[PDB]
């Protein structure tokens, strides 16, 4: 007699989550972006053991108020300046309830048609937004393309998979026997590319002793030098190894550098090593002209992702990988084996309902108008002498410090890294921001993350007074 | 002035998908379960570009019911009966939908400190309704646990701290030694365990599929698991990891959990169970015999995503070291860096996982524990257990058909026998009687019913458990087959 | 190689359009009369922008049934009772199917013999229905006739002639004495007859509208259309067109068609009859009076696209000199020229019409007449008017209700009246009662009426005649007045 | 009992029609184009009154075969070479087919939503495909634009409403008392605009005295020469006259000349007069870049028009009237006040179809296609020196004579004049062509329009090797 579908709760629980998440987004400003609560504070609110019995939806929503929500670090407040941020809709929180409730599992497109037509659809959709070559794309406008696509979970797992084909490739290539001659393939990628990188290709089976940690320096503003990557493959090569795969970075999470896809594909060219872009972050931002510059050479790349879960407003999970002329690994599918288990949600649902109740237009003017806000609180920074902007600001994404010199407090530049630590460190308990940091060429460095979904300008300029307000106070 | 998240549309947006899913419910067992779409329809509807200019959510949701419903294959219906059901539950999607709005990113405890502590906490809970050794949970102890999107990533975590292990120990020059590495599973165990292995590293030669057979019901024979690793061990190869199954996909076998381990540490193997199905069940204490002696392996997952009324993604990862996990996993760039990372009192679950980032699973997962209760959960085990040997029991009473194997949870493999009717007078006109059946079932709409390969023969399944199913639709359905298969033999 | 008319396409569009048109006839009772949308929804629902490509025309189908349709006022509906029905035919309707897909251009006889010819022949059979008199066919004949789109371009054309031939007469200075010239109508004409004056370029303040009265039932007083011309005349101005309407639009008034003309004789303007909606059951002997005196009038039209089941468009213009009409509408550019129309013996109908193309719209009303006989179009005409009956007189046996003219054909109208209830004490509140009860019974979706004033009084005018439309629709139309009225008065 | 709309008929007779349609485009090219019939031939085949009693349908589709079949002018010929083709699609005959079922009345937005929407949507969209401004559009992507559209029955509809709008707002601008002051207004047009134009002037109560047939030469192409046009405004504007209204042709109907809209419209703002761009056939072909030139100038005139009805496969009736700034003269509306009556057919939905099915790349390949089968046969003409191409080829009409000395029956002139005549008549006898003439700067001319819906390249080249043999057998 149980059922956990019965219309009345199906509607009076998703009403009342209705209701949290509405009162959420009102009063998340109100709170303080960072909890002040200790690693393992919730064992000791919350009961050890299951509960035997069933509960009302309301004792368990006043747990979430409670309990949770207190708990939190709120990605969603305006005030959240770290990483990269969540950025979310409406449209998208309705395609995943919907998702939700749907519950189908993909695996085959027989096992869905629409599931995996819709998440074909929406790949092809944002790669003519993104201004991707036919050779990316599954569907023309009158034929076929001859690419593809998948959304993922994760831009890890889109380089794991792409590692993985671009590995037996290569062993293939080089007549080995099985994995027999893997302790042969090498792997490239600059200093700036994330670190779940490296470990992807670890996981691949790659040898440590071949996996390729280029240097990068200020005089490129740390983007990867072509002449440095070519130096590196040629040596393997001459040495008996196979480069086997690059990945070139557009948008790395540390500041945002920009490496020269085109000319790091003709570079893996000479060795026919495979090349990954990974846009995770800036990728969203390549749908409008005057980015798009930043993919020119794509079309002789091999695989490009970028995930709209950053800056294209669509909830997590979604990751978006392209693969060019998928041959070489009537019926519409998506590479559901280009993907660590097929078997998993309906994630196309939000992301066409974002491209289609939003439109193209406002997609590009959400871009636009947090890099105007990303510029504005640069050109603050530049005026005030006690700071520095470190690198050039490409997209939404700031780095700053307080320069050595600055004070008293700021003489040595050892000073200057201790002095942007404790400012971090006092903006994070005022609770009105959060903010984290990096290294850049030796130097501690504050991250400044624009874009926030529930962000606006006032918000930006309010959080670069209290920067001033708190270095002032540090400062004497 | 675009404001994605302002109040009016975030209510109001939520509120039309929320009436569509009441209507779904409510219709959902009236539509046929499979779709009658030919491929590439969704494009010819929808167009081929995205909109340059905005439209109305009524919209939106107009073309959801008009050109993707038509198009799907009704998971929720109640006469979906293929594969494993997918079941669901209002307080699981609530806690999804939840999650979906706050949208946090918890690849450290820093990053949000309740995000990681539910999640553990709402495995903790699961350990406990299903008894797992203590050695499993997190005192001294080094247990723990992951909630992951998939058994894959599960099994491919788990495969790559057993192939790192074994590299190291056996004395691999780098990964030169990685071709001398071999693994095991049954081969009745699912085929993303295989292709785990594969994306891992491991050579294609060496990963075992061991045969199985009637003679154990399909289980993994002990003995013929000894020998082929032994064999490897001979030869000079490295057996690096087992792979046992409880509740197999295709005919719901169960391998035997202390057996494999006790073969397995002959030579140091890693052992895991995939439990993904017939996991759920063990929180029924006449069920949790299928998990002994798995105080004795490495690792154990299970999908409350399939038979847990939590909805897609959610599969539970437990095992006894997390430290052999992280030592492959961990990362630690700078940008991530926090004191309470530097402490050591807390695990940052990027380092259980492939990603970095990770959504706020575990929210959902404990609000079906705390909402419904384990009473609850282990009766909606047994009422599902007990509708799956009505059916199982009907099939008996009906000398056309045979029940394939013995039924150990709420899957149901059964078969025209050969011998049945004039159609059937061989084998392999069985075969064909049972892949005409099946295709006639499914035409009709009010069925969805797949096959399987049972020792040879084309077998169907009977998977029962989809959420809006009540027992009278498991009854019609099979009078459904009795009446379809009586007009195909004349 | 993209073949807009290849056989292939032609063949399974057509059918899948009949499919609909099927599918459309036996369900349109089904939906609401009246829509419930709001204005701009199809935008939003289709896009902004044609699409770049091509999509199957199933697609366009799913279109029109999920966005066009559901935005429809059902014209077809057995209980759509506004304004005057568009009655129809399977013969019309193929018919214009066919012309549509020769797609002549009949500008001239040459430019294509048969589109011309029959549609001479279909005037002449009409007139024959008509009973018209033979100086309106064509020995020695100067009448003729031309099918056009509306009454509208009727009565321009016939406006423009008048016109001319008073400026001319007139000794106008060019057109210095287009402000001198008057024309007439009853008070109860047409609005598009005023409209056809302005685009004339008729003076507005000569445009007379004579005031009508229940002492005629709203016909035309011949003595006060006397009057007003004397007046004009007696003032310098010049009388130079009288329009009489059989069948008014607001209460189906009869204009006395020989004692206008009688009257206009005496000024030697134009007399135009517009029969519109009541011409067609003219063929009726027992409505032929209505049209006495037509045998002095110059020009009279009637729409078969009203009242006999040819689709729009199609309005039947006669005159008694075509000589002229052409005076004013003829051209003689060079590259229409040829032998046939330099003879004189025929009529290039171009020279009878505002435009120069022209549909082949003579073969729908021929093969309506061709297909069902002239015994069949009267018995419709006479089905209409009894069920027309049978409602007046349903009206008239409950007595909050009056009928407020006598019924001359298939239009009642009709009126809570004053001291109905409580609710309806003055006229004041009755005007108000009737308002409310005609948004009530078109918001249950099994109704569309609309009102008209007669005589300071908000009236309902039920229209019968929907072609889909039998006795019981209107049965059920009044029991639905009858029980909406009583929860009105309580 | 009698159901005239009864499913066994409606099925059964539409079959019947669609069947009589298959075949009639299979076999139309067999047919003569033109008809071997004298006037009066239909009255001698069919009864002269209407029948008493019913027949069945199978008894009027054979008289339709036997009687009024052999009595047309394949319009449909790929073989028709005359006027401007009716192009037609089979979307575009569903389209009418389901608007004369549903045969819905639309005067008001109320008397059928959709339709009027349908309208609006169908004229906006062709308005984006001709690259209209916003000034001539109802809905814009967004919000609304300031203009507005009408699908009327003929190109002689949209010249009389605008030539009345234009008449009432020169009678106030003038201080006209009522229409008194008419006899002052004056309006223009170059001589080879449509003589239906010219009629529309007179219908409207323009004064014959005051309406302006502007001469062209060859020196212009034969298009307006816009200071013979000044000269002529300014002349009655010297007079006391007003001028107010210009018509200007994009592709007349003689000879495909062009008018200089743009020029045409600067002249006519000295005198705050009206333009009403003229583009009836013509006008298809600007839904392609390389002919879109023609309109420029078009966001300075108050109206412009064209037919789909004519090189839009679209049957009729088809004609788009557009106007700017619509204000002079929420709820979405169609122009049903400029309009001869208010109280006509569903004409959008066919239109609608049209685009919708086949979508704008195939419109524009559809002009080219035609335009490139025009330039064949152009240049077969060119090539032959016997005849000569009499003015520039604009779009898919080529206008060409056999020359005085291309053989001695044509020595003078007078004699080309005569031996072109004999020439169409002896086409036209094969019942292989259908071929009419005009005049252009005195001289008797062929006029070939390319363009029928069958007609395919073979059918063009086939007609030209019919006139060089028929040539030939003249010339000796
Ligand atoms: C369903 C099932 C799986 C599915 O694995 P995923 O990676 O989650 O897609 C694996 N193993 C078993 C036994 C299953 O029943
Ligand atoms: C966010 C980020 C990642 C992390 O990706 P996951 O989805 O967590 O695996 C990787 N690369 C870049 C450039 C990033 O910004
Ligand atoms: C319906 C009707 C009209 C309609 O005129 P159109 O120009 O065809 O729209 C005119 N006069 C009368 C009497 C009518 O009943
Ligand atoms: C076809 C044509 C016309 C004739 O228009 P109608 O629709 O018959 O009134 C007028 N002008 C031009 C340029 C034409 O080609
Ligand atoms: N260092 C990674 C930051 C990150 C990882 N996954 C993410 C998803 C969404 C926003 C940010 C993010
Ligand atoms: N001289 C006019 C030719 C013409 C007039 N109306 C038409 C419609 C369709 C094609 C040609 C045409
Ligand atoms: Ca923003
Ligand atoms: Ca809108
Ligand atoms: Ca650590
Ligand atoms: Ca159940
Ligand atoms: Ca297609
Ligand atoms: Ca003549
Ligand atoms: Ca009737
Ligand atoms: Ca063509």
């Amino acid at each position: 007699t149980f059922q956990p579908l019965n219309a009345d709760d199906v509607r009076s629980y998703l009403h009342k989550a209705v209701d949290f998440i509405s009162d959420y987004y009102k009063s998340v400003e109100s709170m303080p972006v960072l909890p002040n609560v200790k690693p393992g504070y919730l064992q000791d609110e919350l009961r050890a053991s299951p509960p035997t019995y069933s509960a009302p939806f309301d004792v368990t929503m006043k747990e979430l108020r409670s309990s949770v929500v207190p708990g939190m670090t709120h990605w969603a407040s305006p005030n959240f300046f770290a990483f990269f941020p969540s950025t979310n809709s409406a449209a998208a929180i309705a395609g995943d309830l919907i998702a939700s409730a749907m519950n189908t599992v993909g695996f085959t497109w027989q096992a869905s048609p629409a599931a995996t037509e819709m998440e074909v659809l929406a790949l092809d959709w944002l790669a003519q937004m993104l201004n991707l070559p036919t050779s990316f794309m599954n569907r023309t406008g009158e034929g076929r393309g001859t690419g593809g696509g998948v959304i993922l979970g994760t831009t890890s797992e889109a380089m794991l998979v792409t590692l993985v084909a671009a590995r037996d490739a290569a062993l293939r290539r080089s007549g080995s026997d099985g994995v027999a001659g893997l302790h042969r393939l090498a792997v490239y990628a600059a200093d700036q590319t994330h670190s779940t990188f490296f470990k992807a290709c670890r996981l691949a089976g790659f040898d440590p002793a071949n996996i390729r940690s280029i240097p990068t320096g200020a005089e490129t503003d740390y983007g990867l030098d072509p002449a440095r990557l070519l130096e590196a493959m040629q040596a393997d090569a001459d040495a008996g190894l196979v480069p086997t795969y690059v990945c070139a970075t557009v948008g790395t999470t540390s500041s945002n550098a920009v490496d020269p896809v085109g000319a790091v594909a003709d570079v893996a060219a000479r060795f026919a090593a495979w090349v990954h872009v990974d846009a995770a972050y800036a990728g969203s931002a390549c749908i409008c002209p005057e980015f798009r510059h930043h993919l020119d050479g794509v079309e002789r790349v091999d695989s490009i992702s970028m995930s709209p879960h950053k800056w294209l407003m669509t909830c997590l999970d979604c990751t978006c990988l392209y693969v060019r002329d998928t041959h070489r690994l009537g019926e519409v599918t998506d590479l559901k084996d280009m993907q660590v288990g097929v078997g998993r949600r309906f994630r196309g649902l939000k992301l066409w309902m974002v491209m289609r109740t939003y439109g193209v237009a406002k997609l590009q003017e959400h871009i636009r108008s947090d890099v105007a806000m990303a510029k504005v609180f640069e050109d603050l920074v530049r005026g005030d002498d006690r700071f520095e902007v470190v690198v050039p600001r490409n997209f939404a994404l700031v780095c700053f410090r307080i320069r050595a010199g600055a004070g008293a407090a700021a003489a040595t530049e050892e000073d200057a890294d201790e002095a942007n630590r404790e400012l971090m460190e006092r903006l994070n308990k005022t609770g009105k921001a959060y903010v984290a940091h990096t290294v850049v060429g030796g130097r501690f460095v504050l991250r400044f993350a624009v874009g926030s979904s529930l962000q606006e300008e006032h918000h930006v300029r309010s959080a670069w007074e209290l920067i001033k307000k708190t270095t002032t106070e540090m400062m004497n």
